Parts: structure tokens; C-alpha cells; sequence
């Protein structure tokens, strides 16, 4: 089967529409997500057309090999999607309503620089290559494109999903090609966070600079050293749910910052240490005061520079 | 083929029956489950009746291929479950009886805020579109839906298995759908959690405590900060076992409010080393027999207002 | 096709055979296990009965779609088995010998109670569903049920692969269901927990214990709560390898009691160190010298009533 | 289709060869490895001869369909093989040539006796059932038997790629069946675990002995017991690369030696401080003195006896 | 349907193309990569050639089954790439223009020595086998060789795509073969290692040199063993993102060298001690002094002969 010829020098206009069913398993690391979705498509194809009035019918109905069918794909999937035809309907004027209900992984890059308050857009690109006979464009049928109420993605707030009208009409091995950009805005619950990461990370640091108000050195070197492990866990724990960025992330940032926190804490320990062997704790004494009100204030500042920088 | 025509202007209703073979796999942190079961449909369709003492036969079998089926859908399956034809039974009215077996992985969402002591009610819904022809809704043959003695849920324990009777009937793309929806109520077996992880986190707890009746800082530093990485450990060997809820979880609020316990414990052991130092052991003496009693009641009590908010 | 019909008002009795190829993946926490078998159905269709004289030959070879085959499925499997036709063989009187091959993912409950000393009774239920024409009964033909002498599943020893021979005839949505249970008997092989897991637990306990020979409070701080540290370690090593059970397991058993002797060691460590600062090191002595004794000889006697009590 | 038929009472001998493309993914825990190779079958059928000079054609070639191919199987896959025929070509006096290109996952065991030093000998299982007209033999074709030079086995050195020329001939379900065994012999490139574990193991242990060096108790309590925790993470890293054996390995065993090192240098410890604060440490200086020499000579005794036991 | 036959004994050139659309998934373990691209193929069969006048068409499309299409197979794919046709166009001479979109699991090598600074070459590498009729020869338009511009690898930069021309003929099994390269160059993003596993590796040893200023032997101990098993903890971290190499890595190579900075550190902190102890804290204090500059002067330049021999 040949694609519908034109009444003039024309292309062929395909209605699209994406009914997300289902959403979920939207991984981080591997920058996808797993969708269930309807696919809605509709062309005018006069060679199928009829009058009512002689054949009976309002509308006929076509299995997917009786009648030509535009070769809709998807460009970012990982492989090709799990497709179940649900319905082809001719109207009387040659306009053909199909419907299938599709399940695919799609690859849609994310942006952690504001993690884990950041926010995400992600695509499901459909596209169709022109055929020798006739080229073929894409169009957006909004009263197609929307979502089910219970639709949900774990970790996640589903914003909108919405379509880009106008495709992206471009040439590829000497052939047209119209791409279509449905968009799924998600902001991240970064509730959990809080008291799983942000807030324990807090209390050891905290914990770490109770060293100034201590004298013993042994002690001291088990606070700060102690903790910095801890700090080292939750670093680790951290990563392990994150890919690798070629720039920093916020919460990246902070742990980072945190290191250098403890790095200043082992030397002033030390030089507290070194000064009291040294007969001279009136100097180690300035120095530990000091660092009761500098550590706090000093992260304290650096934390709103940080805050500033990211958001 | 076409659907069946109606008597009157009335809608095909197609009864379903879903038993339970085999039930197994519920991913907490995915929040999915594993179904081998069943699948029963019987509808009329007037086509196909026939006279038994013509005919001979009492029943006729015929192939998915030669008669009409209606597409029935799992709304929240992950991908389009697999499904095998077990039996298609035509009685002389034209009553059609299919069945099924099938196998899906079903997204059903689960409220963790009273985990480990949690209950769920897994869900499978059953839908149908209409045809342009006519609407097709669904029904309850309670005597098809049920489930085997041996089914077992590892980790849970499987209440009922009944279907809401009644479909919810809508319109999606400008067609009739009919969602039923069939209920698998369980509750988890939160026994392991006591000597695993309940037992063992309050253990460690208790012997941050004995920093009460030492006078040694050194000594104290390493029971409170050594039992709180220990918490550390508990705390993360527990966040994996679970997704990221934008609510706090029982297991939560206590493992939350135990890293306060150990806050304060520190607090407290370096309170009493400073005014030890300070050459004044009688107020050091005062707060550390206070925190004696003071922990473990404000330790009892919390959990006490925890329990009564969570359950 | 429809099934062969009855001489008398008999049902047709479909003689089984499972022949072990290949055996492996038993998933402890999953409670699953995978086969790589041969299947063997033989069944008498009168119908396909043939003069060997005027035809020539002494059997017949029939491609699967040719003939009638009873639909015979897995009761446990998780998805429907991959099988391949191997060979369908009809003699003269119409007795056809159908063999293929599968392999499948097999879900058989594991008890854990004397883990890792238990021993398992895997299960594969092969089942027939009766059509409305005739009744359909399983048969086990013992001369084609057995296992390859090259069969071995990692970690575990293969006792025995038998057929309870008389079905589990029963009714199920109307209609006759016959049931078969092969049973593949195996236990496992407890040396490698030797080694990895009891001896390495066994010594740092035995560690701590090396505190009722040291009057240094803060040695006996490190001894009791690092060797608690590693005790934590390796039950989370242990939870790690077996499923959530409503039960206490053997080895669940033995680390949880350990934790009690960390527990009470703890509380020895305080009270022979506040007798100490309390000018009674003489009662602090007497405590310490007899905690010597008491501590293995209640660790010996707790675990004979243990492995009484599971054995 | 039918087999060929036979000119005496001969089999039909099925020539075989196996040319590994691709090598990949050997699972030590799983005990399998993936493979992507040419199969090549080569047999005699007369039916199919045909004379050069009428037929104008060298070779004739078939689709699978239209000829009678062998039924090959592996024995040691794990699910059916995915195979994808290449070429048939068919001789003027009936030789047939087959090849196929495949794809499997190989079970087959590994000997962790002298791990990470250990060598293997992976096993390939082709295998044909004979037909109740004719019985089927298995040859090699040692012309059709070979690897790619490319192919290479992450962390292993590929050694050789052979095939036992004679069959092992057996009957099975009253059915000769014709076994030939692919030997893929490889060894362990042990290089990686010098500097990652064994080195760092040696260094803790090393770290531990110098509290032979020291009288500070508490310094050598907490050199001893932390090395033993690192060293139980070693442990731990181990058994996590490696299935459970019934059986100690090479590593398993120096691992397993190396906890009972720990235990004595705590008894040494325990020993020398019990005698010091007796107001012996003329005694304890004659034991600590002694453990400097017999822990490192034991140590380096023990291991050539280990490696002697184990080579 | 037979190849086409050749005008003179010429080979039959297939021309290819490959035009990724999608790339994922690097596996640094399993050195693979995902692919999702455009496959293009265009050859010459003048049996399919026709007059544009005649014919009134001046291409015609044809269905996969209806002409002769080259058997193209990917060497390096761990199972047959999942191909969808596009479209099939032949021109009046004859020549065929085939388009299919293709994903594949590609098992290409990785070179590890500079890790994380290195950088790969990815290949895919395109055969045909000759046929008995006649030779196909591969041939690469350049035209018809490209990557999308969205394209991306998470965590490396994309540099090329390029196909080397020249195709590598070659016998296998007496049949020719020819066998193309297309290179997929890539750089890694070294930046996240610096905060992640860099610069807090470096932390923790510089805490570790403050020993050098301590006098304590308890605070010293608990300095490096503490750090050292932070260390250990970076070591297994890094360990488990890489493969196996018989070869060290230039991250391996610091990692090794820095437990002989610890392993020494050690022996500085105990030397000092025992002369303390022998009375002798002058030459403990000569050594503890030369430590000071000598362990980061030897450190900085170690590293500086190890970025020579690995860069
Ligand atoms: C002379 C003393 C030898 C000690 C040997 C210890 C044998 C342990 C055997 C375990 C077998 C499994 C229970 C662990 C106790 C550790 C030993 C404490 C030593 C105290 C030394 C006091 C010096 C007078
Ligand atoms: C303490 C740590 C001790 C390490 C034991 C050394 C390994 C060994 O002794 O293992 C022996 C292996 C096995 O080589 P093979 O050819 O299979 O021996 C077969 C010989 N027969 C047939 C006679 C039995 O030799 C090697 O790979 C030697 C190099 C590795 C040295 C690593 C040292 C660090
Ligand atoms: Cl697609
Ligand atoms: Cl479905
Ligand atoms: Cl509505
Ligand atoms: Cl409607
Ligand atoms: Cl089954
Ligand atoms: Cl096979
Ligand atoms: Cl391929
Ligand atoms: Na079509
Ligand atoms: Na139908
Ligand atoms: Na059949
Ligand atoms: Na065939
Ligand atoms: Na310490
Ligand atoms: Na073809």
C-alpha cells in the first residue's frame, strides 16, 4: 500500500496525540523514564473515502493491514516501542482515527545542578520520515494530548504534559523529517532529603566542632575524625543515587564544602595541641574561642553564597 | 469481525472474573507486584447462537481468531500483560465464555506512613473502550473471582480479594470507557523488623546512655559517637529498603528522632567535661544525674506521642 | 481440532515426564528457582490410528499445529515456560508420544527456620484444565521422569527428583483440573558459612570478652562497643542474603541472643568502672572475675538450648 | 519433512563445528558466560543429489523450511539459543552445509579451589535426539572448529578452543542421543587483586603486629581491633566476587588463617597488660619480645604450607 | 530469490552508512554501549531496473520479502541487533536504497591506563558473507555516515564518527567476508572524580600527616589507622565502577602508593613512640621533624614520576 496522493503540491498532515496512562520508574542515574501511554493519530486518506448514504455505514472500521498507516517513531527510546493497535476508524471523507496503546523507556537527559530541589522537563519526541511518493508533517491535535488523573511518578511532582505545535521540520539523508516535542514538566519531592541526608549531615558537623570546647586532644582528634567518616558515608550514599555531572550539583557542593570544614577543624585541633605541649595555651586558647564563633558564622556564610550561586 | 448489534439501544456488558494463581514480588521501593492469574470474560452475542437439538452439540469451542473478543486492558500494568487462551465456549443463546491465563507486573501505589506495621490494597484494573458500533461496559460475576489456597505474598500476609461491583464509567478521547476495579487487600509481616532492626537501633541507644555514669570524656566521646554511626548504618540500611515518600514513615520519625538523642547526649558529655575543667564537678554531677532519668523518660514519652500520632 | 472422544464415558488420561537438563538460579530472598527440562506428554487419539501394512510405516511424525494437544500448563512459573518441540510421534493405535523441551523460572516457598543447616522440597505442578466435550487426567509415567547425572545447583546438594503419581483432581471455575507435583529434594551446603560468617562472629564476641581481664574502663569501651560494630556488620551481611520471614531463623536466632551478651558486657564494663571510682574495686573484682566464667558458660548453655530447640 | 534415508543400517553422521565470534560476560558467582559463535552442521542426505551438467548449478541453495535440518540443541544453556541461519548449500551428491549464527548463555561450573590463581575449562554441549526412522551421530569437523583473534575474556586469558573429536553415545527416554563436548580452556589474570586486596590485607595485618612495639594497652587495643574490622571488610569484598563453595579457596583460606592472627595478638595484648599492671613486666617484656619473631615467622610458615597444600 | 549476477567476475559492492540517533549506556564493567541509529544499504541488482518512461514511476518501493537483500550482521552485537525497515527504494538502473533503524548492545573494549583522564574508541563493525554465486564487497558512503547533534553519552564527551573506508576482507570458513570499521570517539568527564574521590582522598592523608606534630602516640594511632580505613573505603568505591585490568590504572597507582605513605606513617608513629618510652626523645624528634617535609616532598614527587609514566 502506496501513501494517500495529493490534491495539489501538499504534504501530508498526520494529527498526533499523546494520553499518558501510566508513568513511572523515572531513574536518575540513567537519565530515563518508563512511560504507558495512548497514541493517537489521524490523516485524510481520500482513497478511503465514502458516501453514507450507499454504503449504510457512519464509519468503517480497518485492521492495521488492510489500509496504509504513516511510520510514527520515536526518537529517544531505547529500543522500539511495545505497540497494541486499539482502533482504525475511516470516516465517510477519507479521515482515518487510529489509535493504539503503546509502553516504551525513553531517554530524556536531567539536570542535577539544583538537586534535590531541581526541577525536570521530559521529552517523547515523535517523528516521521517522508516517503519518495509524498512528504509527510506533523501536527498537534490538542484535544488528544493530556494525562489520567492518577497518574503519578514516585519521588516526583507531575506539573504538565503539553505539546509543541509547531514540528521541527528538518532534512536527514536527503529526506524530510517531522519531529514533535511532548513535554512532561516534574519537580522532585525534595522532602526525604531533609531528614535523611541534609539533616544528619548537620548533626555530625555539628558534633565535630564541640572539639572547641574541649582541651583534650585525644578527644578532639575522635570527634573530628570520627564524624569526618561519617561525612564520608553520607558523600558516598549520595553518589551512589546520582550520575556522573561535568559540573557541580547543590547538594554536591555543600558535602564538598563540608570536607574543608573538617580540614580546618584537624588543624586548629592540632595547633591547639602543639601550642599547649608547647607551654603556650594563652595563644591555644585564642585560637579555640575563636573558632566557636568562626566555623558557624563562616558556614553559615558560605552556605547563603552557595544558596545564592544555585538558585 | 464487528461487535454484537443490540436488541434495544442498550450497552454490551461483558462479565469479568480475575483468580489468582500465583501472587509474588512486591517491590516496596518500586511499588509493583507480580500476578499470574485467570482472566474470565462471557458476553452475548446473538451471532453466534444456535439450536442444540439442530446442531448436536450442547456447546461449540471456537479459535480467539474466528469470533468476536472484546479488548479488554489492564490499566496499570507496566507493559501489556502476557496472556495465553485457555478456553472460548459459545452456548446455545449466544452466551460466549472466554478464558484466560495471564501474567503482568502491576503498578499499584503504596502508603509507607505507618511502615513496618503498614496495610495495602493492591489494585488491577480492568477496562474496556467503546466501540463506534455500540458502548461496551463491564461486570462482576462474583462466582469468577477468587483466588488459590496456596497463594502467598513473601512478607505479607493476603487479607480478600474482592472487585468493586459497580464500573466507573467515563469518557476518554470522545469514547465510553468501563474501569473495573478488583482489590487485593494485604498487610506486612513486621515481625523480622523487631530483632533486625527496632531491637538492635535501641541497643545501641541504650549503651550511648551509659555515658550517665561516667566521668570519663574520653570514654564517653567514644560510646556516643561510635552508637551513632552504628545509627547511621540502621538509618541507611533502612532508606534503601524503601522510595522516597514526601511524607515521614513511622520507622522514620523514631530513626529521625533518635540522631536528636545522640545531639543532645553529646551536648550533654561535653557540658559535663567543661565544667569538670572548670574546676565545677557538683553542677557537672547535677546534670548528669538528671540526664539518668531525664533520656530515657523524654525518650519514652516521645515515642508514646510518635505511636499516637502515627497509628 | 477438538479432543480425542471416549470409548465409554472415561476421560482422557495424558501420561506425564520431566527430565532434568539443566538446574540453577535458586534465589533464597526471591524464593524462586530456574529449570532447563525435558517434557514428555503421550495420549491415546484414536483418530490418528493407521494400518502399518497399507501405509508402510510404523510411526508417525506430526508438526504441532496437525494435531490435537492438551493444553498443559505450570501452576508456579512466573511467566509462561519457553518451550520447543522437540518431537510428536504417533504409533498405529493412535498412541501419541509428544516431547519438548522448556525451560522456566519456578516460584517454590523455601523454609528458613534451620537456615543454613535447612534442607528444601522444590515444586513443579503441571496441570491440564477438562474441556466441555471430555475430561482431561494427568498420569506420571515413571520410566520418563529423572534428572541429567551432570545436574548441580550452586551451593546446594540434589537429593531427589520424584513425581507424587497420583493427581490432585479438583474443581476449579466449573471445570475438572488435574494437578501434578514433581518434587526435587535438595540441602544445602553449610561449609563456606563456617569460615565466612559463625567463626569470624565467634571470635570478635570471644573479644570482647577479653574485657573481663582489663580494670582500663576506656580500653574495654573500645573492646565491647568495636566488636558490637562488627557483630552489626555481619547480621546486616546475613539479612541481606534471605528473605523478610514471620519466623525466627537459626542463624537469626544465634545473632540476635549475641546482641544481649553485647548488651550485658556493656553493663559489666559500667559497673566494674563506677565501683571503681565509687572506692569498692574489691565487689568490682568479684563481679569481673565471675562475668570470666558466667559469660561462656551462659553463651555455651543459650546455644545447646537453641540448637535443641531448632533441631 | 522426514530424515534421510539409510544405505545399510549405518547413522547418519552429523558433522559439527563451533568458530566463537564474540566472548563475553563470565558470571563466577552465576557460574555461566555469554557467547556469540558460528554453527556449522554438515550432513549426507541422497534426496536431496543432483547432477552438475543437467541442473547447469555447483550447489544448490535451500531455506530452512524446504529441507530436513537436525534437531541440535545445547545441553548447558540456559534458555533455547537465539539463532539466525546464514546459509544452506546442498552438493551434487547431497552433502548439505549449514551455518548458523547463535548466541547463548553457557552454564557451565568453575573450580574456585586456587582462586585467584585459578584456570578453567568452559564447556559447549551439542547434542541431537535420533529419530524413531533413523538414529543420529555427532562428528567434528575440527576444519569448522576455531575463535576469532579478537575475542578475549574481560580479567581471563583464553588458552584454547577444542573439541573432543569422539561422542559420547547414551540412550535416553529409549532414544540414542549423540553428545559432543567444546572445551573452552581459560585462565584468571590475578594480576588486580595484588594491589587491591591481598597487599592492603598484608599491610593492616602488618599495622596490627606493631603493638609489639608499644606497652600503651589502649593504643594497641585500638591498633588490633580496627585492622580486624578492615580486615573483615576484606572478607567481606571477597565473598561478595565468589559463590558459595562447598569447599575452601586459596584466598578464602589465607582470609580465614589470617582472623586467627588477630585473636592471638588480642590474647598477646591482653596478656602482656594483665602481667604489667600484676607489676610483672618482666614477663610480659619476655612474651611481647617473643610475639615480634613468632608472629611474622607462624605467619610466613603457615602460608607456605597453605601454598604448598593449594599448588 | 538469488544474489545479482555479476557483468564480469566483479564483486557485488554493498554500500552502508550509519547514522546514530541515540547513544547510551557505557558500561565500564562489561566494556558495552547501547546504540539506537540509522542503518542504510545500497547496491545494484539490474534485474529490478526499469524504463521511467514505460513505467510512468521513477522509483519503486518494495517489501523486505519481495527483493534479494545482502545478509549484513554486526561482528561485535552480544545478540542479532533489533532492525526495523524504514524503507526500500530502487531506481531505474537498479539501484536499491535500503533504510533500517537499528539498536544494538555493542561489546567494544576499553582501555583503562589513564582512568579517569582517558579517553576510547568505540567500534561497530559492519559484515556480509560471500555467497557460493558470488563475492559481496562493503563499501561506505560517506554521505550517509552521521550522528544527530542531541546525541550524548552521559559522563564523555562524543569527539567523532567516523567509518574507516577500506573494508578488511578476509577467509572464514573457505567463504569471503567483508568486514567494516566505524569509529565512535569518545573523552570521559574527568571533573566529578576531583570533589568525589580526588581531592577527599587527599584530605584524609594530609589528616593523617598531623601526626607529625603530635607527640601523643593514642591520638597518632587513632589518626592514620582511622584514615587509612577511610582510605580503604575510596579504594573499594573506586574498585567497583571498574573492571578487572591486568594492568594497573593511573588511579590505581595513586590509590596503591598511598597505602605506603600510611604503611610508613605508621612506622614513623612508632619509632617515635618506642625512643619516647627508651628515653630518647631527642632522635624522636629529629625523625618526627625530617617526616614533616620528607612524606609530602616524597609524595609530590612520586606523583609527578607516575603522571610522567602515565602520560
Ligand atoms: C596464660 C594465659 C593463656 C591465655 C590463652 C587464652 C585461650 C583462649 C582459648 C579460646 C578457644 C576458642 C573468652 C576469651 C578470653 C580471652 C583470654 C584472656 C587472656 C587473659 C590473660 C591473663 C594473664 C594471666
Ligand atoms: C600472602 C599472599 C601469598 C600469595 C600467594 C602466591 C600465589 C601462589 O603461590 O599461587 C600459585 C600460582 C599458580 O600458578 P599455576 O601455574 O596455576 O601453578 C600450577 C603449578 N602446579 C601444576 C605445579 C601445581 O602462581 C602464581 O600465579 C605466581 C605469581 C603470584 C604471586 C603473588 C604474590 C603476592
Ligand atoms: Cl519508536
Ligand atoms: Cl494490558
Ligand atoms: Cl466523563
Ligand atoms: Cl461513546
Ligand atoms: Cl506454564
Ligand atoms: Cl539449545
Ligand atoms: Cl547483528
Ligand atoms: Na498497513
Ligand atoms: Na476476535
Ligand atoms: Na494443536
Ligand atoms: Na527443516
Ligand atoms: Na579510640
Ligand atoms: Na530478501
Amino acid at each position: 500500500v502506496s501513501p494517500p496522493p495529493p490534491i495539489a503540491d501538499e504534504p501530508l498532515t498526520v494529527n498526533t496525540g499523546i494520553y499518558l496512562i501510566q508513568c513511572y520508574s523515572l531513574d536518575d542515574k540513567a537519565e530515563t523514564f518508563k512511560v504507558n501511554a495512548f497514541l493517537s493519530l489521524s490523516w485524510k486518506d481520500r482513497r478511503l473515502a465514502f458516501d453514507p448514504v450507499r454504503s449504510g455505514v457512519r464509519v468503517k472500521t480497518y485492521e492495521p493491514e488492510a489500509i496504509w498507516i504513516p511510520e510514527i517513531r520515536f526518537v529517544n527510546v531505547e529500543n522500539a516501542r511495545d505497540a497494541d493497535v486499539v482502533d482504525i476508524s475511516v470516516s465517510p471523507d477519507g479521515t482515518v482515527q487510529y489509535l493504539e496503546r503503546f509502553s516504551a523507556r525513553v531517554l530524556s537527559p536531567l539536570d542535577f545542578r539544583r538537586y534535590p530541589f531541581d526541577s525536570q522537563t521530559l521529552h517523547i519526541y515523535l517523528i516521521v520520515r517522508s516517503v519518495d511518493t509524498r512528504n509527510i508533517v506533523l501536527a498537534v491535535d490538542l484535544e488528544k494530548v493530556g494525562k489520567n488523573d492518577d497518574v503519578f511518578l514516585t519521588g516526583w511532582d507531575i506539573e504538565s504534559f503539553t505539546a509543541v505545535v509547531k514540528p521541527a521540520n528538518f532534512a536527514l539523508e536527503d529526506r524530510l523529517e517531522s519531529k514533535l516535542d511532548y513535554q512532561l514538566r516534574i519537580s522532585r519531592q525534595y522532602f526525604s532529603y531533609i531528614p535523611n541526608i541534609i539533616l544528619p549531615m548537620l548533626f555530625i558537623l555539628f558534633i565535630s566542632w564541640t572539639a572547641f570546647w574541649s582541651t583534650s586532644y585525644e578527644a578532639n582528634v575522635t570527634l573530628v575524625v570520627s564524624t569526618l567518616i561519617a561525612h564520608i558515608a553520607f558523600n558516598i550514599l549520595v553518589e551512589t543515587n546520582l550520575p556522573k555531572t561535568p559540573y557541580m550539583t547543590y547538594t554536591g557542593a555543600i558535602i564538598f564544602m563540608i570536607y574543608l570544614f573538617y580540614f580546618v577543624a584537624v588543624i586548629e585541633v592540632t595547633v591547639q595541641h602543639y601550642l599547649k605541649v608547647e607551654s603556650q595555651p594563652a595563644r591555644a586558647a585564642s585560637i579555640t574561642r575563636a573558632s566557636r564563633i568562626a566555623f558557624p558564622v563562616v558556614f553559615l556564610l558560605a552556605n547563603i553564597i552557595l544558596a545564592f550561586l544555585f538558585f
